């Protein structure tokens, strides 16, 4: 038993992290096959003024790069720029490249972040992409290029995130491996601000099922609500729509409680917990996905 | 910025996890040099009655073991029993044994768990050893033998925990690599219940400093209480004593807030936040050490 936000193991991703340096600027990259992908920030000139990346790219010289894995330097063959990332062709392939694909996350998706500094991983944690296209992680100077990944049920690594910048608000912004910044934020300092976060209803439903399976049921509500009604309430109260109901069948069967009864319970609990808690939480928890709850409680995939 | 409970990267430990089978029973072991350490539960008979491990060990037959790392079959040369673990000598040394030591944890220590099933890692998360010598993890059937570790600055891996059992209460119990069970709980099913844990005051102070440094200060009390005063209050309210304000000097300086002001805040907050949160937590958090907070937020040591 227990429900804890965890990361999928990081070994296969650690073996792909590299240190990328251009002039004095250092950040992290990901080495897959004969290509290193990293944020284009690495070629920015030192200045406080707006960076013109097209000009930075045109004045770029290959000899200014150094790329290394565990202190072993790689030859740089060529560099191209794609959105907010660089693709650096190197002169040998990573022999420890995992079976992998590239995936662009959608809000509500869980993934793992490997926080790296100077091409060496320091921490790994699970995180959710928020409705405002940011995450809440923990990064300090040098974390740029820290990768996000998921490992599919079949073992394939999905590469989905490269850390780009922290907004003034503290929100964390990354791009996918194609260079598209999640939420269309600028990949350089600015005054941009993310939209207000919405609670992930699908995850709250999963959380309440976990609570029921632990004998915590004081909060169950007997009012009638359907998905359409809940979704209208959600829009008015800072919650996402619930996506669907049937996917919860494994948990609905184990508990005898329908998703619609949980939706009614969310509406009630919005009023307050009146000093009580659910699995130790004093407010609704949207940290855990359905997949996570089923995996952690029953050891199976959906 | 940010503060998030993370795990240290798991790669070097994944390379030491093996599948250990005895008869139909499968669990996890840790392969270092030519020895695999695993919980002695692996040789228990299938029963609901009390297990006599001395008898089980006396009747053990080496041929019944199957030990493997990723399809690499390891020949069993001999087995000895030490407290709650077996040391299985195998015919091959793990050439990926990391620089390591064995370390016995004390309450308040943070470490990492690699949750494994059938010799394969599934998740990694950080935990903190409670005053009752249990942890709050997430484990289901098959997790026995999942290792806990901490990586020192010089890269030395401290192997500190092997998962043993979940109590009826849900608390998680493990042993060290010498075979001593943390808290001296029984390593088989029983009606044992862990003693009540105390909130780790030193860790809460570290957490509140982290909150301040991340701009979260709604909870900050306007008054102060001295260490002696807090300590008398703590004894009556299920908190550990705070010993010295001096170790907090660096964060007190960065924030302009004294430990005494944080201690007064704790007293006001010890029953909950209502519906509010601090760094995503519904109530006071004692999961982070001072060293952990400083390392994560400033990349330095104490």
């Amino acid at each position: 038993s227990g429900l804890k936000k965890m990361a999928q193991p990081s070994g296969c991703v650690e073996r792909c992290v590299v240190r990328v340096c251009y002039g004095s600027t250092v950040l992290n990259g990901v080495w897959l096959g004969d290509t290193v992908t990293c944020p284009r920030h690495v070629i920015a000139p030192s200045t406080t003024v707006l960076i013109d990346y097209d000009h930075a790219y045109s004045t770029m010289r290959l000899h200014n790069f150094s790329v290394s894995h565990n202190g072993v330097f790689l030859g740089v063959v060529g560099v191209t720029m794609h959105g907010s990332v660089l693709r650096i062709k190197v002169s040998q392939s990573n022999v420890h490249t995992p079976k992998h694909v590239f995936k662009t996350l959608k809000p509500g998706d869980s993934f793992n972040i490997l926080a790296c500094y100077e091409g060496i991983a320091s921490g790994v944690f699970g995180v959710n992409l928020r409705t405002n296209f940011t995450i809440k992680g923990s990064f300090i100077n040098g974390a740029c290029g820290s990768p996000g990944y998921n490992v599919r049920n079949d073992g394939t690594v999905e590469f989905c995130y490269l850390h780009q910048i922290e907004l003034g608000s503290g929100a964390h912004v990354g791009s996918d491996f194609t260079g598209s910044v999640y939420g269309n934020f600028d990949d350089q300092p600015s005054l941009q601000v993310e939209s207000a976060n919405l609670m992930l209803s699908d995850n709250v439903v999963a959380f309440l099922y976990a609570a029921l399976l632990n004998g915590c049921r004081w909060w169950l509500c007997s009012t009638r609500v359907n998905v359409d009604g809940f979704n209208e309430w959600a829009m008015a109260n800072g919650y996402t729509s619930v996506s669907s109901v049937e996917c919860y069948s494994i948990l609905a069967a184990k508990t005898g409680v329908s998703v619609e009864q949980l939706l009614a319970s969310i509406q009630h609990l919005h009023e307050g917990f009146g000093g009580k808690n659910i699995l130790g939480y004093s407010s609704l928890c949207d940290e855990f996905t359905l997949a996570e709850v089923v995996k952690q409680m029953y050891g199976v995939n959906l």
